[PDB]
C-alpha cells in the first residue's frame, strides 16, 4: 500500500505532505504498478458494490430512476455534503478578502497590518478549504464509477441472449454513459455553492457602489447564459464534423491496405486528390467552430472591461457625483475577478448535470431489463409462439450423441437449453460447469495458449496432447510469433479455421465431464476433420470417458456415435441408437516547426498583439489608479478610450489564433500525406497499420480539438502572470526584490511535478484500455462463459481491473492537488509580503495612496493566474509530445516521345536482387530473354523468388543488381510515373475499393463508357453489371459481400483491360478460387490474350503446362527452358513436370 490518504495527520490531510516522499521519489525512478499502492480496504470495487446495493436493496424492498437515484444519493451520503460545505465556507471567505482590502485602502489614506495578517490567514484558510473540498468530492466520484461499474458488470451476467447494437451501447454505456455520471458527481458540490457565491457577490457590491452597482451586476451575469448558448452552439459544429472525419478515415483505410496494389500502377494520386477533396470540407466545418471558441475566448475578457467601463463611467459621472476613494475602485475590480471565475462553471455545470440526467436514465432503462429431459417447452420471448415443443431425451454417461437434422431444426437451441441457457416454460431438466464450443467461434484478447488453457494450470503432456490432436501446431508456428502471438480483436490475423480449431481445443483441453461441440467441422477440410474426430473425439474425448454431445451433419460420424437424434421443426421426429432408428420407420523543435509551419506572417502578428492587449489591460488600471485620487471627466474619457482599445485588441487576437491554428493544420495535413506518399513499399510492409494509420486517426484530430484553444489559453496565462509581477513590483520597489525568491522556488516545484504527473497520465490510459475491450469480450462469448461457470473468476478479474484504474486515477488527482496546493501557498506568501512591504513603504515614507490599489488587487489573484500557467503548461507539453510523431512520420526524356513498343521481348542479364540493404541475396545471376508476343510461365516453390521477381520487374525491390530491360529501356532514366503507365500486374491479393463501378474500372476516369462496357463484355461481367441499379454506378464497399471473388478477379481483368500497357503480369491469379471457375477464367483470359505478352506466376500444374518459356526457379538462382514440351520430359519428368 502506498496511497495512505485516510491514514495521516489531519493537517496532511489537508496539505498533502505525504506525496513529497511519493513525488521525490517519482522523480529518479520510474512509476509503475509495481512501484505504485494498492486501494485501501476503504475504497475498492467490493466496497462501494456493497454500499451501494445495500442502498438498492433497502430502496427496493419498499417498491425505476428515481429509486435508483435516491439509492445512490444515500448511499454516498455524508462525504459529498462535507465537500459541499467545506466549498459554502471557503466561498465565503473568498468573498471576505476584497472586503479586508477595501478597509486597509481605507485606513491609510485616512489598524492595518492586523487587516494584513488577517488577509493572509483568511487567503491561506479558504484556499486549503476549497482544496479538500474538490478532493472529496473527486473521491467520491471515483467510489461511485467504481460501484456502478461492477454493478453494471454484475447485470451482465444475467441478461438473456435475445437482448451487436446492445454490445455497442453497453459498451459506450461504460466509456461516456460512466464518465458523464462521474463528471457530474465531481460537479455536484459546484452546484450548491454557486448560487450563494453570486448572490454574496451582488450583495457586497451592491453596499461598495451604491445603486450603480446593481448596473454593473447585471452585466457580468448576463454572461453566464450567454456563454452557455455559445457552448450548444460548438457542441452542434462538432457533431456536423465529427461525420466528415470518420468518412475521411475510411478512404484512408483502403489506401493504406492496397499499398502494393495502389503502387503497382500509380494510381495512388487519383485517390489522394479525393481525400484531399473530402479534407476541404472537414476544413469547411472547423471555421465555424473556430469562430465559436474565438467568440468565447473574446467574451471571456471583454465582460470584465465592460463591467468596470459601464460601471465606472455610469457611477461617478452618471448618476450622484460621488467621491469614488480608491478603495470603492479596487474593491470593485477584486469582486469582479472573484464573480468572473466562478460564471463560465455554472455553464458547464448545467451541460453535465443534463447529461447526467439523461446517462442515468439510460442506466436505468439498461439494468433493468446422464442428462435427462422431460417435455420440452420454451421460445426466445417473455411471450410468443414456441419453438421448442414436446422433447425428451436421455444423454447418459460415456457416449457419443449426434444431432442431426435440417438447417432450423432447434439442433443449437435444443444445445442451449440443455446447457439451461433457456429456463424452458413448462418441462423438467436435469443432469455444473459444462465445456462448450459454440457454432461462432469466439476469442480473447490474449495469447493462443492463454485462450486454449482459459484459466487453467499449464499441463505438459495434456497440453502438447491437445494441440497436436487439433491439427493445430503446424499453423501454430506459420505465425509471425511462433507461440504467445497476440490474437487480435476478434481474431482478425487469424482466419475462420484457426479460430475454430482454437475454440475445440479450448473445448477439449478442460477437465469436466460434458462437451458440447457446435458445428466444429464447418470450416475444415475432410483430411484435417478426419484426423480431429479420429484423434480428438474417438481417442482423447472417449479416452477419459466423458459425456460427449456433438452437433454436425457428416457421414463418417454416424456409425461412431450411440444415440442418433433426428430433429425437424423444432420436434424430435424419432429417437434412439442407430439400430433403433434403422428398424424404425519535449523540446523547443517540436513547437518551433509548427510554429514556423505558419510562417513569419502570422507569428508576429500574434506575439505582438498579445503582448499589446496585456499592456492596455495593465494600462487601464494603472490610469486608473490616479483617476481615483480628488478633471474627472477627462479621467473618466481617457478610461473609456481605454476600455474600447482592449476589447478591440482581444478580438484581433482571437481571429489570429484561429485563423493560424487552421492554417498550419492543413499545411501539415497535406504534408504528411505527401510524404507518406512518396514511401518504398518496403517500409510499409515493415511498419505495421496500427501506428501509420493511428496518427492521421488521432494525431490529426487531437491537434484540430486541442492544440489552438491550449495554446491560446497558456499564452494568456503565462502573459498575465508576467504582467501581475510587473504591476506589484512596480508598485513597491522593494517588494520584487523580494519575490524573486519564492518565484526561484516555484522553479524546482515545477520539475518534480512534471516527471511525475505525465507518468502517472498515461498510466491512466493503460488502465483504461484492457478494462473496456474485457467487457466487450465478456459480451460476445457470454454463453460460453455461462457454460463455463466461469462467471466468479472473470468478475475477480473485472474487480482487478477496476481497481487498477481507480488507483491511477486517484494518485492523479492526488498529485494535481499537491502541486496546487503549493503553488497557492506561495501565492499567498506573496501577497502577505506586498501588503506588508506596501502599508509600511508607501505610506510611512511614500505616502501615495494610488500605489496600494493596484498591488494589493494584483496579488490577491495572482494564484490563480499562476496556477492556469503551470496546468496549462503541463498540458500543451504533452500535446506537443504528441505532435512530435508526425515529424518522425514526415521524414520517411529520350524514350518517353516514343511511345511504348508491343513488341515485349525483353531481356535480364545477370540479374541479383535483395530486399534490405546488405542483406541475404533473394536471386543469384537470373539470366533470361523472351520473345516478342509468347506468353511465358515461371514456376518454383514458396519463398523461391517469382513475387521478388515480379517485384523487381516493377523495381520495386530497392536493392537489385545488374541490368533489366524491356526493349533496350530500362529503370535508368525514367520517373515512376512512366514506370507505372508502360505495364499491366493483376495481383495475388485482390480488392473492389469504395465508390461506383467506374471509379474501380477506371479510377483514373479517362476511359470513355462504351470501352468500360466493352472491358466488361470480354471480361464475362456485363450481365451482372447490368443487373444493378443505375448501371456502371452502383455503391461499392471496401472489400464487402457485394461481389463473388470470381468476380473481383474479373474486375482485375478489367483494370488491366483498360490499361493498355501492352505487358501483362499474372501474379497467382488463381489461389483462393474455385476450379470450375478458374479454369474458364484462364480460357477467357488465353482467348482474350492472344498478343501483349503475359508473364504468369503460380502452383498450378495446367497454367505451368500452358505456357511456353519456363524457368524453374532453384534454391538461389533459376534455370531457364524454352520449349515447353521439350524440358517437361528431357529431365526424365523429375523436376520440371511431377513438380509442376
Ligand atoms: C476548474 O476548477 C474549479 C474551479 C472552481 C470551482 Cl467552484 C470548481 C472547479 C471544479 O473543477 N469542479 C470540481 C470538480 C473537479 C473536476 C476536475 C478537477 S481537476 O483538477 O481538473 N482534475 C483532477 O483533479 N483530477 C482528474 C479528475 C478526472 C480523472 C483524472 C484526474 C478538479 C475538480
Ligand atoms: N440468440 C438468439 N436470440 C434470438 N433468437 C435466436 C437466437 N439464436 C437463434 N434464434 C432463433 O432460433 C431459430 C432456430 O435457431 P437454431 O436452433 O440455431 O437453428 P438450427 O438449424 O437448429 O441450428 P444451427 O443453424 O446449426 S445454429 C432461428 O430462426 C433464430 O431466429
Amino acid at each position: 500500500v502506498r496511497f495512505l490518504q485516510p491514514f495521516v495527520n489531519l493537517l496532511s490531510k489537508g496539505t498533502y505532505w505525504w506525496m513529497n516522499a511519493f513525488i521525490k521519489t517519482a522523480h529518479k525512478k520510474p512509476i509503475d504498478l509495481r512501484a505504485i499502492g494498492k486501494l485501501p480496504i476503504a475504497m475498492r470495487a467490493l466496497t462501494n458494490y456493497q454500499r451501494l446495493c445495500v442502498a438498492f436493496d433497502a430502496q427496493a424492498r419498499k417498491d425505476g430512476a428515481r429509486a435508483i437515484w435516491r439509492a445512490l444519493c444515500h448511499a454516498f451520503g455524508r462525504r459529498l455534503i462535507l465537500s459541499s460545505t467545506f466549498r459554502i465556507l471557503a466561498d465565503l471567505l473568498g468573498f471576505a478578502g476584497p472586503l479586508c482590502i477595501f478597509g486597509i485602502v481605507d485606513h491609510l489614506g485616512k489598524n492595518a497590518y492586523v487587516l494584513a495578517v488577517l488577509l493572509f490567514l483568511a487567503l491561506l484558510l479558504q484556499r486549503t478549504f476549497l482544496q479538500a473540498s474538490y478532493y472529496v468530492a473527486i473521491e467520491t466520484g471515483i467510489n461511485l464509477r467504481g460501484a456502478i461499474q461492477t454493478k453494471i458488470y454484475n447485470k451482465i451476467m444475467h441478461l438473456s441472449t435475445s437482448n451487436e447494437m446492445t454490445a455497442g451501447q453497453i459498451c459506450n454505456l461504460v466509456a461516456i454513459d460512466t464518465n458523464q455520471l462521474m463528471w457530474f458527481f465531481f460537479l455536484c458540490p459546484n452546484l450548491w455553492a454557486m448560487p450563494v457565491q453570486i448572490i454574496v457577490g451582488v450583495i457586497l457590491l451592491y453596499y461598495i457602489l451604491g445603486v450603480s452597482a446593481l448596473i454593473g451586476a447585471a452585466v457580468i451575469i448576463l454572461l453566464a447564459p450567454v456563454q452557455y448558448f455559445v457552448a450548444t452552439k460548438l457542441s452542434q459544429a462538432q457533431r456536423s464534423t465529427l461525420e466528415h472525419s470518420n468518412e475521411r478515415l475510411k478512404q484512408t483505410n483502403e489506401m493504406l491496405r492496397g499499398m502494393k496494389l495502389l503502387k503497382l500502377y500509380a494510381w495512388e494520386s487519383i485517390f489522394c486528390s479525393r481525400v484531399e477533396v473530402t479534407r476541404r470540407k472537414e476544413m469547411t466545418s472547423l471555421r465555424a467552430f473556430a469562430v465559436y471558441t474565438s467568440i468565447s475566448i473574446f467574451m471571456n475578457t471583454a465582460i470584465p472591461i465592460a463591467a468596470v467601463l459601464i460601471t465606472f463611467v455610469g457611477h461617478v459621472s452618471f448618476f450622484k457625483e460621488s467621491d469614488l476613494s480608491p478603495s470603492v475602485a479596487f474593491a470593485s475590480l477584486s469582486l469582479f475577478h472573484i464573480l468572473v471565475t466562478p460564471l463560465f462553471l455554472l455553464s458547464s455545470v448545467v451541460r453535465s448535470t443534463v447529461k447526467a440526467l439523461v446517462s442515468v436514465q439510460k442506466l436505468s432503462e439498461f439494468l433493468s431489463s446422464c442428462v435427462q429431459i422431460i417435455g420440452g417447452f420454451f421460445t426466445w420471448t417473455p411471450d410468443g409462439i414456441p419453438t421448442l415443443s414436446n422433447i425428451t431425451i436421455r444423454i447418459p454417461r460415456g457416449q457419443l450423441t449426434m444431432i442431426v437434422g435440417q438447417v432450423g431444426c432447434g439442433k443449437s437451441s435444443l444445445l442451449l437449453a440443455t446447457l439451461g441457457e433457456m429456463q424452458k416454460v413448462s418441462g423438467a431438466v436435469f443432469w455444473g460447469p459444462v465445456a462448450y464450443a459454440s457454432q461462432k467461434p469466439w476469442l480473447l484478447n490474449a495469447t493462443v495458449e492463454e485462450n486454449i488453457t482459459f484459466e487453467s494450470p499449464f499441463n505438459k503432456q495434456r497440453y502438447k496432447m491437445v494441440i497436436e490432436a487439433c491439427s493445430l501446431q503446424p499453423d501454430i508456428d506459420i505465425l509471425p510469433h511462433g507461440d504467445q502471438t497476440q490474437i487480435g480483436e476478434r481474431g482478425i490475423n487469424l482466419s475462420g479455421g484457426q479460430r475454430q480449431r482454437i475454440s475445440v481445443a479450448r473445448a477439449l483441453y478442460q477437465q469436466t465431464n460434458v462437451v458440447f461441440l457446435d458445428d466444429p467441422f464447418s470450416a475444415l477440410d475432410v483430411h484435417l476433420s478426419d484426423h480431429l474426430m479420429q484423434a480428438g473425439i474417438l481417442e482423447l474425448l472417449r479416452d477419459d470417458k466423458r459425456t460427449v454431445v456433438l452437433v454436425t451433419h457428416k457421414l463418417q460420424y454416424l456409425p461412431h456415435a450411440d444415440w442418433i437424434i433426428a430433429m425437424k421443426d423444432g420436434t424430435i421426429q424419432r429417437e434412439g441408437t442407430l439400430k433403433d432408428f434403422q428398424r424404425s420407420e519535449i523540446p523547443w523543435r517540436a513547437c518551433t516547426k509548427y510554429l514556423s509551419s505558419a510562417g513569419i506572417l502570422l507569428l508576429s502578428l500574434l506575439v505582438f498583439s498579445q503582448l499589446l492587449k496585456h499592456m492596455v489591460l495593465v494600462a487601464i488600471d494603472y490610469w486608473l489608479a490616479k483617476w481615483t485620487d480628488s478633471d474627472q471627466s477627462v479621467y473618466a474619457m481617457v478610461f473609456t478610450l481605454l476600455c474600447s482599445l482592449g476589447i478591440v485588441l482581444c478580438l484581433v487576437t482571437s481571429v489570429t489564433v484561429e485563423w493560424t491554428g487552421l492554417k498550419v493544420a492543413k499545411r501539415l495535413h497535406r504534408s504528411l500525406l505527401n510524404r507518406i506518399i512518396l514511401a518504398p513499399m518496403r517500409f510499409f510492409e515493415t511498419t505495421p497499420l496500427g501506428s501509420i494509420l493511428n496518427r492521421f486517426s488521432s494525431d490529426c484530430n487531437t491537434i484540430d480539438q486541442h492544440i489552438p484553444s491550449t495554446l491560446e489559453c497558456l499564452s494568456r496565462s503565462t502573459l498575465l502572470c508576467v504582467s501581475a509581477l510587473t504591476v506589484i513590483s512596480y508598485v513597491t520597489p522593494v517588494f520584487l526584490v523580494a519575490l524573486l525568491p519564492l518565484a526561484v522556488v516555484c522553479y524546482f516545484i515545477q520539475k518534480y511535478f512534471r516527471v511525475a504527473s505525465r507518468d502517472l497520465q498515461q498510466l491512466d490510459d493503460t488502465t483504461q484500455l484492457p478494462l473496456l475491450s474485457h467487457f466487450a469480450e465478456t459480451v460476445e462469448g457470454l454463453t460460453t462463459i455461462r457454460a463455463f461457470r466461469y462467471e466468479a473468476r472473470f468478475q475477480q478479474k473485472l474487480l482487478e481491473y477496476t481497481d487498477s484504474n481507480n488507483i491511477a486515477s486517484l494518485f492523479l488527482t492526488a498529485a494535481n492537488r499537491w502541486l496546487e496546493v503549493r503553488m497557492e501557498y506561495i501565492g499567498a506568501c506573496v501577497v502577505l509580503i506586498a501588503a506588508a512591504t506596501s502599508i509600511s513603504n508607501s505610506l510611512h515614507r511614500e505616502l501615495s495612496a494610488g500605489l496600494v490599489g493596484l498591488g494589493l488587487t494584483y496579488a490577491l489573484m495572482v494564484s490563480n493566474y499562476l496556477n492556469w500557467m503551470v496546468r496549462n503548461l503541463a498540458d500543451m507539453e504533452i500535446q506537443l509530445g504528441a505532435v512530435k510523431r508526425i515529424h518522425a512520420l514526415l521524414k520517411t526524356p529520350s524514350l518517353i516521345p516514343k511511345n511504348w513498343p508491343d513488341q515485349g521481348k525483353i531481356q535480364i542479364q545477370n540479374l541479383s536482387v535483395r530486399y534490405d540493404s546488405s542483406l541475404k541475396p533473394v536471386l543469384k545471376h537470373v539470366n533470361a530473354l523472351i520473345s516478342p508476343g509468347q506468353k511465358i510461365g515461371i514456376c518454383g516453390r514458396t519463398g523461391s523468388g517469382k513475387s521478388s521477381f515480379s517485384l523487381a520487374f516493377f523495381r520495386m525491390v530497392d536493392m537489385f543488381e545488374g541490368r533489366i530491360i524491356i526493349d533496350g529501356i530500362d529503370i535508368a532514366k525514367l520517373p515512376l510515373h512512366t514506370l507505372r503507365s508502360r505495364l499491366s500486374i493483376i495481383l495475388q491479393d485482390p480488392v473492389l475499393f469504395s465508390g461506383t463501378i467506374r471509379f474501380n474500372l477506371d479510377p483514373e476516369k479517362k476511359c470513355s463508357d462504351s470501352t468500360l462496357w466493352e472491358a466488361l463484355e470480354i471480361a464475362q461481367l456485363k450481365l451482372v453489371v447490368k443487373a444493378l441499379p443505375g448501371g456502371l454506378d452502383a455503391i461499392i464497399t471496401e472489400g464487402g459481400e457485394n461481389f463473388s471473388q470470381g468476380q473481383r478477379q474479373l474486375f482485375c481483368l478489367a483494370r488491366a483491360f483498360v490499361r493498355k500497357t501492352s505487358i501483362f503480369i499474372m501474379d497467382e491469379a488463381t489461389a483462393s478460387i474455385d476450379m470450375a471457375t478458374e479454369n474458364i477464367l484462364q480460357k477467357v483470359v488465353m482467348t482474350a490474350f492472344a498478343d501483349r505478352t503475359v508473364v504468369t506466376i503460380a502452383h498450378r500444374v495446367h497454367t505451368i503446362l500452358s505456357a511456353d518459356l519456363v524457368m524453374v526457379l532453384k534454391r538461389g538462382a533459376i534455370l531457364e527452358f524454352d520449349k515447353p514440351e521439350t524440358l517437361l520430359s528431357q529431365k526424365d519428368s523429375v523436376f520440371a513436370s511431377f513438380v509442376r
